[PDB]
């Protein structure tokens, strides 16, 4: 399937134990896709002061379209020193590894895979 329905646990930035997916744009997109498949991906909602508390490169989910079965259609865009790899809509948040942090909410998305 080109799209996969996921419910991503929303984590508080200060709870996140592993604050990024790796060291290159290509690695973080690779790792983010692997974690999304394995159900070990969390989402941090971007506000003032969030991104400086996480590790670059960043992986964003961005709205790819205007929402089947309550699930917003999204795609992955990486960012490193202010350059984005990918072009998409509004950020729904930043993806991080989930290693058992308690979420505050769930974000229903349809992921272009």
């Amino acid at each position: 399937k080109t799209h996969v329905q996921l419910s991503l646990p929303v984590l508080q930035v200060r709870d996140v134990l592993v604050r990024g997916f790796g060291d290159s744009v290509e690695e973080v997109l690779s790792e983010a896709r692997q974690h999304l498949k394995d159900g070990t991906c969390g989402l941090v909602e971007v506000e003032k002061g969030v991104l400086p508390q996480l590790e670059q490169p960043y992986v964003f989910i961005k709205r790819s379209d205007a929402a089947p079965h309550g699930h917003v259609m999204v795609e992955l865009v990486a960012e490193l020193e202010g350059i984005q790899y990918g072009r998409s809509g509004e950020t729904l948040g930043v993806l991080v590894p989930h290693v058992g942090e308690i979420p505050v909410a769930y974000r229903k998305v349809l992921l272009r895979k």
